[PDB]
């Protein structure tokens, strides 16, 4: 029950529904920090049948397709298949996208993902950016940029 913990935890008042108030207290009361416009655009995303709520089926389909575009992404970024992506892979598919960085701001990228200090497995990219409303590769590089501060 991923997505039944997770709904359980945001619907407070247990009308079977989150508001917008329930999305925003009970991320922060989880302790997932995020802005009101990523909030907001989970929302909207979410709310298919768009009345301004969010029902269980909405909120788990939200989250099952986007956990479906952060695995393509994983994937698309483990060039050798190890489980794992190390820094010289971002530095070949950000290659790829037109972007030429070094190796030591690929490491900056993964080490603000990773908590091991070692490179990024499949566990830590999943709960990165299981609430990140990153929805591509273009998007998490972004991303990547208003967090590490280089610009990609
Ligand atoms: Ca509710
Ligand atoms: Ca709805
Ligand atoms: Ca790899
Ligand atoms: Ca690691």
């Amino acid at each position: 029950t991923r997505y039944e913990t997770l709904f359980q935890a945001l619907d407070r008042n247990g009308d079977g529904v989150v508001d917008i108030g329930e999305l925003q207290e009970g991320l922060r009361n989880l302790g997932i920090p995020l802005g009101q416009d990523a909030e907001e655009k989970i929302f909207t995303t979410g709310d298919v049948n768009k009345d301004g709520k969010l029902d269980f089926e909405e909120f788990m389909k939200y989250l099952k397709d986007h956990e479906k575009k952060m695995k393509l992404a994983f994937k698309s970024l483990d060039k050798n298949n190890d489980g794992k992506i190390e820094a010289s892979e971002i530095v070949q598919s950000l290659q790829t996208l037109g972007l030429t960085i070094s190796e030591q701001q690929a490491e900056l990228i993964l080490q603000s993902i990773d908590v091991d200090g070692t490179t990024v497995d499949w566990n830590e990219w999943r709960d990165y950016f299981l609430f990140n409303p990153v929805t591509d590769i273009e998007e998490i590089i972004r991303f990547w940029k208003h967090s590490t501060g280089i610009d990609i």
